[PDB]
């Protein structure tokens, strides 16, 4: 029950164009967009300042979705 959950690899602004170098995957709680979404979120900004570190959640990307 431990899957890889998209953290903010570095400090992702509001408004910022999501990168393969900018996300990552972790083992963080909770849960969040899965590491398949990793290349789902590439080209999408997210709508908040997420810190590094920080979950990355599918209501805190833009133009994003589940798939």
């Amino acid at each position: 029950m431990n899957q890889e959950s998209v953290v903010a690899a570095v400090l992702i602004p509001i408004n910022t164009a999501l990168t393969v170098g900018m996300m990552t995957t972790r083992v963080v709680s909770p849960t969040g967009i899965p590491a398949e979404d990793i290349p789902r979120l590439i080209s999408m900004q997210v709508n908040q300042v997420v810190p590094m570190g920080t979950t990355l959640m599918p209501d805190m990307v833009k133009g994003y979705a589940p798939a």
